[PDB]
């Protein structure tokens, strides 16, 4: 099988992730069929630990595995489905070694880094890279490995080092490495400068790989002369010398590659079975980036937060929305609101947040109302449900967000007030929000509701089955344990709220729609997993469909 | 607390733990309280899974920890007893700290090797430099630190960093640093060239740390023109660039550091408690050096062996012998038996090898008869046992060796030939040494008798006893669970073999010996981890007492 | 004596040499008698054989030495005349070991570069350490070298090895190392990125030599946190990473560097005689700083120019303009023209660049002509003359401005249009213009005019003898060979132009001035070399004095 490695050189910043995605994305484009894994040397095994503001989102897989949010880019630029194990890390690779030593795999030998960790990096790969991605059942042709941190750091050494042994098991017309590095220019002179391109790949080979592609990062393209004086020191012709301004999208990165012409490159080293062809299904990415460029019409709507910025925690949300907006042929704009502040105690004791968020809400022609755990904010975001739902704006909720819409209009409607979650408030009398977590054998102790699960739908009427395209059932990721109580299920059958969605086991009801509003729905997965670029959700489409006042026309 | 970490530059082979040892030796000669670390980068946990060939021997703590004979070294040169986390190991290291990931000790930030491994290795140096190594309950004075691998490599790596940042926790005048590495000299020229010491003194400063002493490997004493050759390189004088001609003994090294003035170095570094005096406690080790070099006279007699040669699948018994010859004033001779070919089908089928190892054999005015597991020569060891017994000569049966003296007893003198095993065998008819592992709560399973026990003397007529000191009881490490059924402990009473050391619990019996013989004894402990060079092990002081024949003078 | 040693980690554009003069400045400021060397690791031994364009300017000392342009901003950070020597070069190193191995003063033993090569850079520093640089007889108390090249190059390395060894000869409280590195923010995440730091501090130890500060370059002032990460890696205090955001003037760099405290450093290692005092002279360089952003009024006047664009072509002209500017308390406004295509061919061969050059030409409310050699647009420079005479604009000719300015009196004044030089038209019928070098004893053939020469006033009634300070004679750096002809001096008298100053030989005529003009001046001298920021070039400050209008108040 054909690998390309991708590493960095001088800094970790580089987006050596746009660069793999966007490699991947050419080659499927070519009709190859492309696997990628990414390699994290942190000593996490898995992504469940990790707290969404300081490392970002979780991502889920089919397979029911939490997962780097770098993991997800590879989903959304390639037509594919990951399975964990894709994900390497310096914790799963260490403890698996850790593993076979203790069943005496190793015949009692030592357990040394090389050999032993450096065969399970090469086992793993290969085994890995054979897995099918996409639908189809053949094996990949070619897999493209992302590998973090940069090199010359004490956590890249073991895949380096790996990698190394491995260009000889893998034969030289099936590996090739892309290594980036960065062409700074200081403001002054404005000369994109060589010397980091330079240490950088020599380090690389006095670790033992050598570049097949270089990518060089800068604020604007670059000059002949540079590339002829990198191409000096790297042994390399300037065509390999690709390079990477800053640029308005993503979606342009795999559109520069092209220009750069990484395809004939790759038909020349890698051999593929790229037959060569006139016209490529690329044309439609094509025309898709000539239209995002395009693109003029607003409206303001809100995301209801609970941190206090912005920066990855709600970043597969955004892209959700961005998807369903271009599909639209809107401008999304995100109104972020803390509604932290919303509520009554800091809506008197840091009264300037409370009328700022206010005027926020004000702007909104409708609502995103996402998920949550703990407590932080659980008080303030029932108000841009309530608000949301008297002032009769298009409205979304998602896990923590459907658990509220339910809570609330108990609460409102049905005159419960007494109602509440045992999340927060586990002393309630009515707990119309409970813990049901998932039970199975072989398995100890309750688990989270993770992953995929098939919901299933009440009835005919709903609008959700027909964004979905009027299909009996569907399949989306959860990530929770919190349910509506299957009791209290019977006070809302007389009022206007109604679950139009059930699980399978028929235990858990999974959506909810609000009748006689222009849209007014709720979830217990997470659609924006199942967002691509080419085809958006269908309830962040209806959503910002009902925003813009297009929905009643597109059902038509 | 001061702090001395040794590590090599050119090659691992150099002795680095000779090196530390020798240190170590003259700061308790010195008067301070030491303490050791040793680092070993290799995955294992402990040394448990070690199959004696390939890496050695496994050592025996105190408090049952199994870890290398590299800790046994430390454990001989200076008088104390090692706790198991002196061994530190990167399967230690990343252990604990994948524990505290799942535990959340790490608030879910993510974890990194900086910092949060390098903290590992920093908590563990100084949690463990605070444990009193010594009998006396006082915190030690200094903690000699000796890392495995070479500087470089990267195992080495998280290491080397962790120290890099403990130079600075503990203050100057506290940490130091000796690096050790080779002057060849190549057979034509002889001249004692320098390059080697130059490149991985470069490499550590790149690392971080930089020599405060310098130890140099020779064939032959250094000239001053290549001592001050390696000064113009590494910022150092002549008396730190210290030198290692390979030597006659490891007894010596301490004498050639005392002679190279490290002492007087030290007291100007580390500021240390030595008041300066004149005599020191040293004069003695002098005194035993002196005597080592003079030492003249002779007895053959055997180890018999299940490998096929000797490299450290003997080196505390080789140890423990070598402890009472020069104890006893005679050169050992070990020599070495393979018993598996003495047994009757390769007695036929290698004829050769059954004459030579006959004649051997024939050599051995005595015998000692280690331990063993599995199969491997099981049917052969027997035979030299017997010949020891029927011969008259005297002999020491150790672990397997004591199991194997109950079964031939049994067999010969007995005439219960159907007498055997339940590790080889199992099927047998009278199951003389039957599997019985110690059971405590809190444990799952039988485990391992692993660890000091007490061993209580039956009677006062025990040579073994005398050799003790008359003392009641004695407490000596064990590992194994095969023992002699307790049941068929009846059929000894009326014959001339005698338990005469037994469990508390009463159990099981764990020392026997045969009257009318001039000495023969077997034990189910392992003495040799108990013998120190000013006083042997007892049980194999007996039998040089007994091979020579000053056995019966020694007791007046 | 003591010895700061400024070095580069990451790229070579960091301005070491800035952060080395405004160190040296700081040191003079608190009354020490700072020398300073600067190393320039290229092969050239002197700067005379450089073209302008490329590499810039070419210095004078008052020795005759042509040197780099970078040693010219020593000369105006520090009050000093700078002796060739302390330029370093490659090639001055290397050619004096060349020269010692012919005479034989190395014995007849091999020349290596180390130690030879190296020794030979320990014994220049020290040398011209001691050399009194200042008026002031007594030696110098410290000595700032600048490092040109970065770490890690290969120019660099028999320098950095000197240092190394230099670093034991000259003791450690007279030894300190600037690094100086880059702390590089990428625009979307705006964070001051650690690594290259990290890397090029790690081989500077790889080296031999270890920050005693570290300099941190950047776009914006500098995080705590990312101080404390530089900290971490690189053993150092946040007080000693010193930090430099790009900012609007040279000047205000000593100024930032007070800020960051470097004083009480320098009093703390280097046990400076700077006795502590509360009031220092700083205080009049910050009222200037203060005074230099104050700065509002322009007057718009041209810099006659031959190559197609200002780089660092006039770099000291324009530094003189800007010290008289700021004495008249003006904005400078520098109206670069290329006289090149004034000419009559160019004039109608590119229209566009010739009415373009005419209205720069008529915003000039005065001129500067300065120097040139060869050919090119000599036959335009004269159309400036010409109309800065008959627009009775305000002019002052340099070197060849001057060679021009008799030339255009005798085409047009004196009639004698025949009139031209001997450089371009060597055939001329009355040559004007002359070779005439200079000849000595011990020279072989005529050289330049070069270095200072006393220039002595013909008469009283001079501008140019009362902006001097109505002194007898002057002393002023020459660079040249081309000599107005003594023998056609005659056709001048009855008419305007006069020569106000002549050599003490008597044979040249060196300075010129036009009667009935407000003010018009031509000098053989290059006064640039002569100014200071505290007080400018007397021809250069007549020349702004004149265009404001101010001269004739100025006298007064
Ligand atoms: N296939 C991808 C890759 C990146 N991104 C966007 O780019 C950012 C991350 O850029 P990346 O290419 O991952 O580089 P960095 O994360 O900046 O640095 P690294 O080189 O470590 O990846 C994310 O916010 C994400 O929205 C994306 O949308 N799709
Ligand atoms: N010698 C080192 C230093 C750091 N790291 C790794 O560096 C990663 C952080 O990457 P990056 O942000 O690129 O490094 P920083 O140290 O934060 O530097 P910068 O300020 O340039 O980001 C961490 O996971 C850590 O394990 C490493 O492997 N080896
Ligand atoms: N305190 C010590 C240290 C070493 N030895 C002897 O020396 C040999 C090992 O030498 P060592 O000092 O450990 O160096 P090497 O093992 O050769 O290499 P390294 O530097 O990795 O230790 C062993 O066979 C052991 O008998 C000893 O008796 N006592
Ligand atoms: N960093 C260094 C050190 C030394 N040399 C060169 O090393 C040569 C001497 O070679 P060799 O004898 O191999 O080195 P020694 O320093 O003498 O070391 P050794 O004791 O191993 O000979 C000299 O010409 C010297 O220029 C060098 O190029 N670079
Ligand atoms: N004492 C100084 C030093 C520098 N400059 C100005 O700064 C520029 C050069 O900056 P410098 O400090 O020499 O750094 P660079 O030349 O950019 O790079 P290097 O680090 O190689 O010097 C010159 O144009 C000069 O006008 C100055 O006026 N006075
Ligand atoms: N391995 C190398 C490469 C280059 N140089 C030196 O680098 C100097 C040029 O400096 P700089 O401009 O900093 O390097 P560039 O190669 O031009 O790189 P950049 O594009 O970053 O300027 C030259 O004098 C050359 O002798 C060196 O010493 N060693
Ligand atoms: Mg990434
Ligand atoms: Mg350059
Ligand atoms: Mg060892
Ligand atoms: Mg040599
Ligand atoms: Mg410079
Ligand atoms: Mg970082």
């Amino acid at each position: 099988m054909k690998y390309i490695l991708v590493t960095g050189g001088v800094i970790s910043g580089i987006g050596k992730g746009i660069i793999a995605s966007s490699v991947g994305t050419i080659l499927k484009s070519c009709g190859l069929h492309v696997t990628s894994i990414k390699i994290d040397p942190y000593i996490n095994i898995d992504a469940g630990t990790f707290s969404p503001y300081e490392h970002g989102e979780v991502f889920v897989l089919d397979d029911g595995g939490e997962v780097d949010l770098d993991l997800g880019n590879y989903e959304r630029f390639l037509d594919i489905r990951l399975t964990k194990d894709n994900n390497l890390t310096t914790g799963k690779i260490y403890q698996y070694v850790i593993n076979k030593e203790r069943k005496g795999d190793y015949l009692g030998k030592t357990v040394q880094v090389v050999p032993h960790i450096t065969d399970a990096i090469q086992e793993w790969v290969m085994r890995q890279a054979l897995i099918p991605v996409d639908e189809d059942g053949l094996e990949p042709q070619v897999c493209v490995i992302e590998l973090g941190g940069t090199v010359g750091d004490i956590e890249s050494m073991p895949f380096i080092e790996a990698f190394r042994q491995f260009q000889f098991k893998v034969k030289r017309e099936n590996f090739c490495n892309i290594h980036v590095s960065l062409v700074p220019q200081p403001s002054s002179t404005g000369e994109q400068k060589t010397k980091p391109t330079q240490n950088s790949v020599r380090e690389l080979r006095g670790l033992g790989l050598s570049p097949d592609l270089v990518v060089c990062r800068c604020s604007n393209p670059l000059d002949t002369s540079v590339k002829e004086k990198i191409s000096m020191f790297c042994h390399v012709e300037p065509e390999q010398v690709i390079c990477v301004h800053d640029v308005s999208s993503i979606y342009r990165v795999p559109l520069l590659l092209e220009e750069q012409g990484v395809v004939d490159y790759f038909l020349r080293r890698l051999d593929l079975p790229i037959e060569r062809q006139p016209r490529k299904m690329l044309m439609k990415w094509k025309e898709m980036a000539d239209r995002y460029d395009r693109l003029l019409e607003t409206c303001s709507i809100a995301l209801v937060g609970k941190y206090t910025k912005f920066s990855d925690s709600y970043a597969s949300v955004i892209k959700a929305l961005e998807h369903s907006a271009l599909a639209i042929n809107h401008k999304l704009e995100i109104k972020y609101i803390d509604s932290a502040d919303l509520e009554p105690i800091t809506s008197q004791e840091e009264p300037v947040r409370y009328h700022e968020a206010w005027q926020k809400l004000c702007s909104a022609h409708g609502v995103l109302v996402p998920g949550g755990f703990g407590v932080r904010g659980t008080e303030g975001k029932i108000q841009a449900i309530a608000w949301a739902r008297n002032q009769k704006k298009p409205f979304l909720g998602v896990c923590l967000g459907m658990q509220l819409a339910v809570v609330e209009f108990s609460r409102n409607v049905l005159g419960w007030q007494d109602a509440n979650s045992t999340e927060f408030d586990p002393t309630t009398s009515h707990p119309v929000v409970v813990d049901m977590p998932e039970h199975n054998p072989g398995q100890m102790g309750g688990t989270m509701r993770l992953g995929k699960r098939r919901t299933l739908f009440q009835t005919k009427n709903s609008v959700m089955r027909k964004l979905y395209g009027d299909a009996d059932y569907l399949e989306e990721r959860h990530r929770h344990r919190f349910e509506v109580n299957p009791v209290w299920k019977k006070c809302l059958e007389e009022q206007g709220l109604k679950f139009v969605g059930q699980d399978v086991e028929g235990e858990r009801m999974e959506i909810v729609e609000l009748e006689d509003h222009p849209f007014f729905v709720g979830v217990q997965y997470h659609p924006e997993f199942l967002s691509r670029p080419i085809k958006p959700s269908p309830p962040y489409f209806g959503l910002l469909l009902a925003s813009v006042g297009r929905l009643s026309h597109y059902l038509q």
